[PDB]
């Protein structure tokens, strides 16, 4: 048997998949610790940017709870994605540690740039900036990549990088009453929220794990971006980006929720 997320269905993915919207023809690379093969996910390609670790499999488990977010299958098991349809690339730039260096996030990012991907998933960062980073994060957006990042999880009032930057989508987390989750970062360049807390999704070991964070929140604008390209291909990752703000619910002050909670139904109307 499937079950659907709370998450999921608080972004209105299964109206959007009732119009025939899965994410079909969309490329999404998740820049994370990795994809492990799992039953409940179909991973296209990637590459490892992690030295002394050459396989895209998950050796920690965060990249594939993220991916599971985006894409997990629509089948008659384990969860659903936003985006069950993506084309799924698991781009390792974190080790299983968790962690990585600005220069194997930016390698990344030129991955993604150089082998089409239209958005790139970074549910990571930093509280310092970075200019390698900054100018992988233009670099990927100027072959049309739309980034999308995470907030970051320490409660403060501004947000980490690279969500900082301008040609990054910020994502904060919200609750199931729609309240910003205590820890959801928030402030200057927060561009949008989604659900973060108590996310059930794919997880190495064949399984399904909960987790709370940006993080989780990230997965859920990048599947409603590619749901948004696949309904119109012509566009551009600025056109999605702000068709996404433009369609959210407001919750609050732009300060703590920047436009609201993404809405894949009224984006794909
Ligand atoms: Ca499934
Ligand atoms: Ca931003």
């Amino acid at each position: 048997a499937q079950s659907v997320p709370w998450g999921i269905s608080r972004v209105q993915a299964p109206a959007a998949h009732n119009r025939g919207l899965t994410g079909s023809g969309v490329k999404v690379a998740v820049l994370d610790t990795g994809i492990s093969t799992h039953p409940d996910l179909n991973i296209r390609g990637g590459a490892s940017f992690v030295p002394g670790e050459p396989s895209t499999q998950d050796g920690n488990g965060h990249g594939t709870h993220v991916a599971g977010t985006i894409a997990a299958l629509n089948n008659s098991i384990g969860v659903l994605g936003v985006a069950p349809s993506a084309e799924l690339y698991a781009v390792k730039v974190l080790g299983a540690s968790g962690s990585g260096s600005v220069s194997s996030i930016a390698q990344g990012l030129e991955w993604a740039g150089n082998n089409g991907m239209h958005v790139a998933n970074l549910s990571l960062g930093s509280p310092s900036p970075s200019a390698t980073l900054e100018q992988a994060v233009n670099s990927a957006t100027s072959r049309g990549v739309l980034v999308v990042a995470a907030s970051g999880n320490s409660g403060a009032g501004s947000i980490s990088y690279p969500a900082r930057y301008a040609n990054a989508m910020a994502v904060g987390a919200t609750d199931q009453n729609n309240n910003r989750a205590s820890f959801s970062q928030y402030g200057a360049g927060l561009d949008i929220v989604a659900p973060g807390v108590n996310v059930q999704s794919t997880y190495p070991g064949s399984t399904y794990a909960s987790l709370n964070g940006t993080s989780m929140a990230t997965p859920h604008v990048a599947g409603a971006a590619a749901l948004v390209k696949q309904k119109n291909p012509s566009w551009s990752n600025v056109q999605i980006r702000n068709h996404l703000k433009n369609t959210a619910t407001s919750l609050g002050s732009t300060n703590l929720y920047g436009s609201g909670l993404v809405n894949a139904e009224a984006a794909t109307r």
